[PDB]
């Protein structure tokens, strides 16, 4: 199971780890992808997860979009986890670098409540432009299921733990 995580609350855990390497190691039931509405996994966590699947995640995602159209900001879809997990929950957090409503971050985290346990990144953090301290606070105040957060950046991980209320 998950190892080396610092317990933040009853159900939220955090670790300074590469989510791709964490997924390959644990093979969780659900790995969360920091997706965009088009499921175009170009950069950040999405680009890294997709590259780990040898682009199989992108091929599956393009078929999903061709059939269903784009996701909503704050929404999600469950697709295969390929070589990383049983499932990948593609969750769209608001991208503040694309001028999207930061109030949609709570709606994005609510998708996690449909899964008993998840390996996840901080939504809207990194290249999505939101304050990761704010993302962690929304995560702890919204998610009720067991979430194991992987934070790639050591310096950000330290800042998140040291500032956690
Ligand atoms: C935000 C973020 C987090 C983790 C990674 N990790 C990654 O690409 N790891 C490779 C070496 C795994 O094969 C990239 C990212 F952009």
């Amino acid at each position: 199971s998950f190892s080396g995580y610092l317990k933040l609350t009853d159900n939220v855990y955090i670790k300074n780890a590469d989510i791709v390497e964490e997924a390959k190691k644990v093979k969780p039931t659900v790995v969360v992808n920091a997706a965009n509405v088009y499921l175009k996994h170009g950069g950040g966590v999405a680009g890294a997860l997709n590259k780990a699947t040898n682009n199989a995640m992108q091929v599956e995602s393009d078929d999903y979009i061709a059939t269903n159209g784009p996701l909503k900001v704050g929404g999600s879809c469950v697709l295969s986890g390929h070589n990383l997990a049983k499932h990948c929950l593609h969750v769209v957090g608001p991208n503040v670098n694309k001028g999207e409503d930061i109030q949609l971050l709570k709606s994005a985290y609510e998708n996690f409540n449909q899964h008993e346990v998840l390996l996840a990144p901080l939504l809207s953090a990194g290249i999505f432009g939101a304050d990761p301290i704010h993302s962690l606070r929304v995560c702890v105040d919204t998610v009720r299921t067991n979430v194991y957060l992987a934070v790639f950046d050591k310096n950000l991980y330290d800042k998140l733990v040291s500032s956690f209320l």
